[PDB]
């Protein structure tokens, strides 16, 4: 049937049709919903009609559904997972591949640029030397010095599932974590056992509170290797506030790029097992999650202090106007520093402008409300507003064991 | 369907496991293939007597299993004595333990809402007695002044008379107890509250002489036995209120703003074994936020957050300097500051998700799970900082339970 999601601000109503062509799972069912679950429950056999589905999109999508080209490569591809048991995708069908990956990804709000993006092939990379060329070329290429580009660089796909290519880093660029004697903690919390399985691996610590991991790569099914990433590569902003002095003395920083490493890429039942994907920041990841989760830097009471807040009661907010000062300092930082950043207002505006525009050319938009509405502010955004429906479209970002659960050494 | 289900919090590593969805009793909208867990909402005939027999049962069953009867005596000869009920009148009457247990269940049951802890203290007050509008009107007043107490407010429920053949349904029209008027002028621009401009227009037809001012206390218009609505003002003295001020800013107070102390969802279906209460208000007490974020800042409601940040002296001409962001917290400061100071019940956004998780925890440990909507669950603001933005969250629908139910004026008969 088709399905009507409305804007309760607005009172806008759209039709999608687009999810009737779905058929992986949601993990929900007619009884029970798991949306807000983050992690919710090949052969030739099954990898034809994959591959004849994806070929079928993408020369329907190139406006030559069934024409000459199109019936030879159904062929062509046929023989090849025949003799081989897989097949290897065209140039074009890569960067279509990896470009429509983005556009069905449900939970980001960043989308509107998804036609926007440069497409890495790195199909050709056999060790792990290789694997940190290309990683090198990826982050210098996207930093930009500032004015970040969209990016993805695709490593060799998925064989015998014993020859995998991974990098080990959740992200390409992130600040390791040290659990200290005192039972604390030094740097980033969430990070603590993967920096523990790099000082393990060789790597010589300097025990500070922003200190880069170095990269942890995986080529073929091998032991991973260690590569420090230059430092001229790796673009940072030191957080100061335009009206708060006291601020540049909290001593923070962070890093310029998000870079995705640790997902698979799946298009036409191929699996791109590393995949590192890279945009540029919401002020909100940093100044929200990053800082002021509890199991990340936490910093929110120490800014309290500084601010001069009351802070015996909750119903002070005293945590709320930390929050808001922080998320403007960060804001303000990669500003001054002209580093590409959205705040949580403009990003939002832009997806409902993406949403209205998917569902006129396209018959609708996957979209995951959880992970849509910002961390803060959620209501004076009109994401918070807009019904979204969740579906699963090919091809698709996917999530993967970690490396070090799966590997035999 | 899998036995059990596990739930994690992303902050505290803490898994829980969920056994209590098998017991879910209708659907939810989502299928395999969509969910549709951020949808608001996704024939006037009854239910027929086969179809009442195992709804019945099964809300008896459960009744008699809380007080640790189940099997007995007392317990067979109820089920006896309701099929008999049902197979003569088609319908049956439920026992005042049993409206109890049900009204307090159907909150208890209630995914979307994040003061569940509260939920085995509900005062019910039974009004299946009830004939007329006037009737309903001393009950609903009753109402209102037991659960204000003068600021110390208490969370109840009254439950008028159930549906029968569909054409003699008690409704209160209004959708919540008390609210205020909008009014729509020639120009465009709208006085009072915007979100209600088509419910007041309905009141001024039925002859409400409006004020014409910004909080304008709607009348109720209550519907009994299926007859036409009739109009009734409740006592202003009735209608506790508190003026918004801040405790730093001098001119918050300039801004002329108040709001009503007791927040009563009025507009719901009560379902209990499978019959059906279309009139049963219930009322609790205020988070912060409702007001603060949500209707003083909505859009389209009192869109206040422009005016607040010109009287803060705020740059306004970037969206990333966040001044809304800061005006909005501010506001919110001045709704928590003015309830506590006229000692009138609240609770911050922070203090009820904390309680929120721990009566969640408390629930899976005693009955297996605890049914919540994230999307409805996590505040308007700050959601990130609250422990609830951390926690996976299953939903399903129980019964007892409250339900949504059509408009009124959209289905009713004028005689
Ligand atoms: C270009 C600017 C971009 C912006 C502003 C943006 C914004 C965001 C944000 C705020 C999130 C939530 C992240 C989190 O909470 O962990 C997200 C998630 C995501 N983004 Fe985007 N993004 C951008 C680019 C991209 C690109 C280039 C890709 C892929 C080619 C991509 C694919 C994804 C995926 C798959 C997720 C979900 C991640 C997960 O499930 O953990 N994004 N995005
Ligand atoms: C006692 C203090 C209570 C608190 C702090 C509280 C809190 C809340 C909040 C913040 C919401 C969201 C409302 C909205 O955004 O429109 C809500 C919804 C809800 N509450 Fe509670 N509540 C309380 C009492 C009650 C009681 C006494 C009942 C019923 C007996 C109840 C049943 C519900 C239901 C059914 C909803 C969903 C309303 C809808 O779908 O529009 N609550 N609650
Ligand atoms: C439970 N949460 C664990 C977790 C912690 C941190 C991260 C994370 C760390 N560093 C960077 C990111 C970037 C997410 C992202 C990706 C992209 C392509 C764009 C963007 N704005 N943001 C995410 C992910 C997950
Ligand atoms: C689409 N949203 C429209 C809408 C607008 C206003 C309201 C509303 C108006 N006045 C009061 C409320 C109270 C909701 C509530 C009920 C209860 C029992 C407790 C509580 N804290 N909050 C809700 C509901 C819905
Ligand atoms: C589209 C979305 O479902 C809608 O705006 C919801 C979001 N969550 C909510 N949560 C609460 N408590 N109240 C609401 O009215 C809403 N509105
Ligand atoms: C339990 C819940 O699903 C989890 O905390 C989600 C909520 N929404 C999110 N939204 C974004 N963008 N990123 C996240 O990590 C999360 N975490
Ligand atoms: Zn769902």
């Amino acid at each position: 049937r088709f399905l009507k999601v409305k804007n309760w601000e607005t009172e806008v109503v759209l039709t999608d049709t687009l999810h009737l062509k779905s058929t992986l799972e949601t993990g929900c069912t007619e009884y029970i919903c798991m949306g807000s679950i983050m992690h919710p429950s090949a052969t030739k056999d099954q990898l034809f009609p994959l591959a004849k589905e994806f070929i079928d999109q993408y020369y329907s999508s190139i406006k030559r559904f069934g024409s000459k080209a199109h019936m030879e490569r159904l062929e062509e591809v046929n023989k090849e997972i025949d003799t081989t048991s897989t097949y290897q995708l065209k140039d074009t069908e890569l960067i279509y591949g990896a470009k429509h990956a983005w556009r069905n990804a449900s939970r980001c709000v960043g989308r509107i640029q998804w036609s926007k993006l440069q497409v890495f092939d790195a199909r050709d990379c056999t060790t792990a030397h290789g694997m940190f060329n290309y990683i090198c070329n990826h982050v210098k290429y996207a930093t930009n010095k500032g004015n970040l580009r969209s990016a993805i660089t695709i490593f060799p796909q998925r064989t015998d599932g014993k020859h995998d290519f991974r990098v080990w880093n959740s992200q390409l660029i992130r600040y390791a974590g040290y659990k200290q004697p005192d039972g604390s903690t030094l740097g980033d919390p969430a990070n603590v056992q993967f920096t523990e399985i790099c000082i393990q691996q060789g790597w010589k610590p300097p025990r500070g509170r922003f200190d880069v991991l170095p990269l942890l790569l995986q080529a073929n099914g091998n032991d991973p290797e260690l590569f420090q990433i230059p430092p001229e590569l790796v673009l940072e902003v030191p957080i100061r506030h335009p009206k708060f002095e006291w601020f540049k003395d909290l001593g923070l920083k962070w890093y310029g790029l998000p870079a995705v490493s640790n997902m698979l890429l799946e298009i036409g039942g191929l699996e791109f097992s590393a995949c590192p994907f890279s945009g540029w920041y919401m002020g909100t990841e940093i100044g929200v999650r990053d800082y002021c989760d509890n199991s990340r830097y936490n910093i929110l009471e120490e800014v309290a202090k500084k601010m001069n807040l009351d802070m015996r009661k909750t119903s002070s907010l005293w945590k709320d106007q930390a929050l808001v000062e922080i998320n403007i300092a960060v804001l303000y930082s990669f500003q001054s520093d002209k580093v590409t950043i959205v705040d949580h207002h403009s990003a939002t505006e832009s997806f409902i402008k993406h949403m209205e525009n998917e569902y006129r050319c396209r018959g609708g938009c996957p979209a995951d409300w959880v992970w849509i509405v910002p961390p803060m502010s959620g209501s004076i955004t009109p994401v918070f507003h807009q019904e979204m429906l969740n579906y699963r479209l090919t091809p698709s970002f996917e999530y993967q064991p970690d490396p070090w659960n799966t590997h035999v050494w």
